[PDB]
């Protein structure tokens, strides 16, 4: 008897416990259903895992520079001398069944982790999302992609291996070292010593498996528990306002849906960690001073940093007796970079002055300054990665590496205005097509005049219509515009029956009018609902 | 301008947020001041410590076992091989500054830890605080004792040393191969292969630094979030009922006063790492197969298993082809002393037949089964902890080690049979102490009544005064009774004005009045209030 168990088991939780008020309102809450508000779970989706696949690989690795022989199975390595950490690491891969594929997911958790952030970020720029009601929650958020980053260079750094221990070499150990008060105590105290420091890897263990994570789960449940309370953002649209949430409750739709997307993320997940490899450490030698790779990049997430360094022309300071390495510049630069995202909503709100509540998001182009320049930054950061990438793309499409060098020289200042003209003009272009489908309509196939020859393109007017043919023209109110029959109840009913088969003409009728009836019935809920707003 | 920042800040909060109505909630919860409800806050203090003082030992701790010669600056160890923990736990000890103190003050906080979760524990159970809403508690509360032991267990077995690792030998190895279906299964699991398996260490610095800490910090939070939810329950009392909270307001007093306390535990802590010396792993050799010492002792929350492994009679069975080793019973019994902790508060259900919702605590005496049950199971915990040191007790107390042996063998039977009986007596003795206060009152000095030689002890009643000498009898309420004329308003105006001088004799009596009369406000309020509820 499963309905009385589940009624028991009901009945003693709100007998001990009193949730049921709570657990209500939670069931209840209305969360709006549009894509892009998904992107940021998918980040926490892909934290999830990467958690999962990570306790898992805490199982089996030692951090450790103890040098020791191989003597395992992989024979391309056999008495070579190798940290602790890379002889896990190998085992990991050959050894434990399935220890490739768990180490293969967590790093393709990691890559779909910090993609993720991106996409999201760049989804609540783009759509104003940070403003009034929600700053913190960006700052947060800006800390929170920080972390994901250095984590990812401190989670392929900790296999010691010959790409990333010279990503070691170049980031930790030459930057530090360069900022000029404290850089070479800073490097002491970060290693213990100078580079090799047999404290390293276990320190970086230390901050990847528990500290790191620990901060960032920290700052997960403060980004989920304020747009929880902050109860998220929406566009506008039909019956939605700055003070409503139009969508899906949490229980019955959105719930469901939400786990099926965790399952779908973890599918591709899985479906990557088999198909594709992710750093073979074993064709990389484990780490040593003198060996090197003529790739030599870090992961996506901090390739902008390795292209800044490559792109800034060798500019050094020589105080009193002193030096400031060039390798300070891209320190300042994070800095800058960090200190402009983490502060951009306040900056955004001095120069345009809203200080409003603003609830209802903004489409990107409806923001032409804002959207050109989003698209700037992304078009430096793109650039940036790519020259990181400089070396594998004069050696796959044949560009001398002095002008790949030279062509990021020059656009890490020309591109970006470009892009900016561009993408302000592309914004003011997509305004000017949504007030035209306005005050014209949607366009349709060509038709000749009767009496003459003329061509007109048999507009449909989204709205009432004048007593002559042409209609009254709508007031844009920030919703997407249709500019295409296609996408209204124009030539959209095939045959229900089957792929290959029809259905009764009784059953097809049914279902079609039955279909007509439920979206004419939302539609005229929609329009209801929000003369009832006001009216 | 500190008031108006504050008011600003008030103000941007409760605009971007709106918790006013939460923050109000949780600043007016009230929380009983009772002394032994701080007694769980301890644990906490003591596991913040922990995370506070363990964070500090990852960054120099260096799981592993790879063998490695000091050549450190402890000269007695130099030369000799041993795993790379142990040389980075005397790193630690020696050559980090603090370093010693810090993982003192750790090991200090993990007994502490351990001791507090104890003590605690032994309230809930002695006080019924488990009995109805919060039964659950007591089974996450139980779940968290059990992950504390075994964190606390892991713990000193990480630093791999000659102590430590014969626990593990012991423990670990010996008890885990002995499991009849999958004892060596699970050994090999665990150890990747035989006992020394050069993934241990490793492996339990990710159980130990972030698998079973990051389980105890979420029971922690659920447990907490509990205790908030479910109201905290109270002891009878005047005003105090079923239906009420009766103490103090988080915010201004709660709050305050908990702070302070986590202060004071942690000055306790520290004192105790500084002045106390805990775990010299410098003298525990590293460790080595063929090495062990005379005490070989685990920390104390888990020296009652070792007892209990020293005090079983010896019993193995030998089935076809297979044996049960010895050490297999005690894992059996610790199963037991779990499988009979956590799902104690469903046994006491269903004895007693008492599932109604009690929020009032009643006294130890008044419950005297469940009173001399608790009794019973602390003596045959100290029991099996003290047959643990039988070998230090044998030393120091001069007792043959078969006599201690066998004294533990005879007791865990009839100690706890004898505590029983005492416990109960005492109990029942302790509740006809209240009735005979009750029924006459106070006791005071002696009389020599005027015309015969009758000498009376003057008692003193506690309620209405009947219309001859003795008093209406009271009925008991649960609540503590005064068994001295000390604790009421007797003999107690000392001069207020300082140790060595006094006050002028008009502030005196200006204090001791305006103390008297806020002593009779207090209980005149709660007086109205009992009225009030009932009636
Ligand atoms: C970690 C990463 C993983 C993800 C975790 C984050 C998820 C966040 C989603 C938020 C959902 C949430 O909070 O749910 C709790 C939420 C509590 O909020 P509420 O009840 O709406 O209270 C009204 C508002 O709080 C009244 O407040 P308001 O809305 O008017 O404005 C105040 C608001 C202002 O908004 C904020 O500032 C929120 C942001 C807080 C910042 C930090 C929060 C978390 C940071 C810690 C990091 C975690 C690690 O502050 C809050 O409400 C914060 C509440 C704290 C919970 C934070 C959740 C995390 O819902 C419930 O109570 C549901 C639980 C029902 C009880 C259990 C049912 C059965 C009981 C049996 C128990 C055991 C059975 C054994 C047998
Ligand atoms: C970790 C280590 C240490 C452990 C720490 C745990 C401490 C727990 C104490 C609980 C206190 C608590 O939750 O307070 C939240 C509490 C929410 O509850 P409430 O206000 O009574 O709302 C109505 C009830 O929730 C409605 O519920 P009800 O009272 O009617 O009964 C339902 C109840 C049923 O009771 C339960 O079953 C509770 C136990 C749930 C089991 C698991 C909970 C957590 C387990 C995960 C482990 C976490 C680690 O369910 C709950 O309320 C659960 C709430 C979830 C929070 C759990 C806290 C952890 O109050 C607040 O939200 C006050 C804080 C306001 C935050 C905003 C203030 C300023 C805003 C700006 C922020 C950022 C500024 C940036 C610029
Ligand atoms: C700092 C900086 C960016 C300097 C300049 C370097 C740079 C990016 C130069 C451009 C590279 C190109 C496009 C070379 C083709 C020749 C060329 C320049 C033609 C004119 C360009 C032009 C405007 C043409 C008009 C039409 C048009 C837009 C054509 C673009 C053609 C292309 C290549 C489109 C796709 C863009 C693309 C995927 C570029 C490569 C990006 C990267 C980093 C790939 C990395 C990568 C590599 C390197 C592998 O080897 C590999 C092997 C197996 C599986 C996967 C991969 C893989 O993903
Ligand atoms: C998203 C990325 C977009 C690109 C952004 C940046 C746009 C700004 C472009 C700036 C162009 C600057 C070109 C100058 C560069 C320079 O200064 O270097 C020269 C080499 O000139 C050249 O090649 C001319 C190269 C010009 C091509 C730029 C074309 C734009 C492409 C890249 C756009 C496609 C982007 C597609 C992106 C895909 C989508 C992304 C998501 C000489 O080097 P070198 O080779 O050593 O020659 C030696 C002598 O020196 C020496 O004397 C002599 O003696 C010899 O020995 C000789 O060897
Ligand atoms: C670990 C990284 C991150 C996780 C797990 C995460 C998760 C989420 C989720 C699930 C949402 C609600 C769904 C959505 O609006 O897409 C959200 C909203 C938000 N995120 Fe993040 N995000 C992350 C990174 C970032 C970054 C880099 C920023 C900048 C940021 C700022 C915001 C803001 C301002 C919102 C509010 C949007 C709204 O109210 O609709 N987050 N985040
Ligand atoms: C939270 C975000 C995290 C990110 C972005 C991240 C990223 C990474 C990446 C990219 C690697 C490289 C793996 C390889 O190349 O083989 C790695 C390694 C590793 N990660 Fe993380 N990780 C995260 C969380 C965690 C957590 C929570 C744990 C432990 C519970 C963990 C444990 C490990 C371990 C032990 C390794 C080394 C094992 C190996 O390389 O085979 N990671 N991490
Ligand atoms: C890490 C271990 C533990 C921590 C941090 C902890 C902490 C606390 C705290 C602070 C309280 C409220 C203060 C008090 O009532 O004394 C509490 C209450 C409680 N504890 Fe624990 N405790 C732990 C272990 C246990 C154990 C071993 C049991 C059994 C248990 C059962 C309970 C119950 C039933 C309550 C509610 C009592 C009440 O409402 O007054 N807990 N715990
Ligand atoms: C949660 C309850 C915990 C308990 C009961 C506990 C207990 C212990 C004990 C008794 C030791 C022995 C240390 C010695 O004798 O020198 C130890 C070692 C250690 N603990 Fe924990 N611990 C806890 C949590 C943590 C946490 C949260 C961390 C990290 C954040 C941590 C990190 C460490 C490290 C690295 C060591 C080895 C360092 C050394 O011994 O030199 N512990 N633990
Ligand atoms: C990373 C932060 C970079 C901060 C540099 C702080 C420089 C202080 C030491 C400069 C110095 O006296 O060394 C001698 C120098 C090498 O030779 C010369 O005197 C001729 C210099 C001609 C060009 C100067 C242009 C300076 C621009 C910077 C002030 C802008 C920084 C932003
Ligand atoms: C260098 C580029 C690169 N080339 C290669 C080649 C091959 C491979 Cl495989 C990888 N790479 C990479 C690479 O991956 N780079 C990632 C990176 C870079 C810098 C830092 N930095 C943290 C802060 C430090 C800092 C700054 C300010 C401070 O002051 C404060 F904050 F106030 F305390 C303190 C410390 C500088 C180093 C981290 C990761
Ligand atoms: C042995 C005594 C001792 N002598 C010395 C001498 C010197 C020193 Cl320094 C210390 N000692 C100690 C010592 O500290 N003892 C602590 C101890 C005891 C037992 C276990 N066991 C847990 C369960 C495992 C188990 C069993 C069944 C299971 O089945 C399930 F639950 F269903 F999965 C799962 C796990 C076996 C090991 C741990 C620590």
């Amino acid at each position: 008897d499963f309905a009385k168990l589940a009624a028991a088991q009901g009945d003693a939780i709100d007998s001990r416990y009193h949730p049921s008020a709570a657990v209500r309102r939670q069931l209840n809450k209305v969360f709006p259903t549009h894509w892009s508000f998904l992107l940021g779970e998918i980040a926490l989706y892909s934290f999830i895992i990467l958690l999962l696949t990570g306790v898992w690989l805490t199982l089996f690795f030692d951090p450790s520079m103890a040098h020791v022989t191989y003597d395992g199975v992989y024979q391309p390595l056999r008495g070579v001398q190798m940290s602790r950490a890379y002889e896990t690491a190998l085992d990991i891969s050959f050894e434990v069944r399935g220890g490739l594929f768990v180490r293969q997911v967590h790093h393709w958790a990691a890559l779909m982790f910090a993609a993720s952030i991106m996409v999201h970020l760049a989804r609540i720029f783009f759509t104003g999302a940070f403003r009034r009601p929600r700053e913190a929650n960006w700052v947060i958020g800006s800390l929170l992609l920080i972390l994901a980053m250095f984590e990812g260079f401190f989670g392929y750094s900790l296999p010691d291996d010959l790409l990333s221990g010279t990503g070691i070499r170049a980031a930790l150990s030459g930057i530090t070292m360069g900022i000029p008060v404290i850089g070479t105590w800073m490097h002491w105290a970060l290693f213990g010593g100078d580079f090799p420091g047999e404290i390293l890897i276990p320190r970086l263990y230390a901050l990847h498996i528990l500290l790191i994570p620990g901060i960032i789960l920290a700052l997960i449940g403060a980004h989920l528990a304020l747009v929880w309370f902050q109860k998220h953002t929406q566009f506008p649209g039909p019956g939605r306002t700055e003070t409503n949430v139009v969508g899906v409750r949490v229980m019955p739709v959105f719930a469901v849906k939400s786990g099926a997307f965790f399952a779908m993320i973890t599918g591709v997940l899985g479906l990557m960690g088999g198909l594709l490899t992710i750093n073979p450490i074993w064709n990389l030698g484990p780490y040593k001073p003198s060996q090197v790779s003529a790739g030599s990049q870090p992961d996506f997430y901090m390739m902008w940093t390795d292209g800044l360094i490559r792109l800034w022309p060798a500019w050094e300071f020589y105080p009193f007796g002193h030096t400031i390495p060039q390798g300070v510049w891209v320190a300042v630069g994070m800095g800058l970079v960090f200190a402009l995202l983490i502060a951009y909503p306040f900056i955004e709100k001095k120069v345009t002055g809203d200080d409003a509540h603003h609830n209802l998001l903004q489409r990107p182009r409806d923001v032409p300054v804002r959207t050109a320049i989003g698209s700037m930054a992304i078009a430096l950061y793109l650039l940036l990665t790519f020259a990181c990438m400089n070396d594998i793309i004069a050696l796959k499409f044949h560009i001398s590496l002095n002008a790949t060098t030279w062509i990021g020289r020059i656009g890490m200042v020309v591109l970006p205005a470009i892009v900016y003209f561009v993408a302000y003009r592309w914004a003011i272009s997509l305004q000017r097509s949504d007030r035209e489908v306005l005050e014209h309509g949607v366009e349709t196939g060509i038709i000749k005049r009767l009496p003459h020859g003329a061509y007109v393109e048999l507009h449909q007017p989204l709205g009432p219509v004048d007593e002559h043919g042409h209609p009254i023209p709508l007031e844009y109110a920030g919703a997407p515009l249709p500019k295409r029959m296609n996408k209204l109840g124009s030539g959209g009913a095939p045959g229900t029956g089957s792929f290959l088969f029809p259905d009764p003409a009784v059953e097809h009728e049914a279902l079609t009018e039955a279909a007509h009836a439920s979206e004419h019935k939302s539609l005229t809920a929609l329009k209801e609902h929000q003369d009832r707003i006001h009216g």
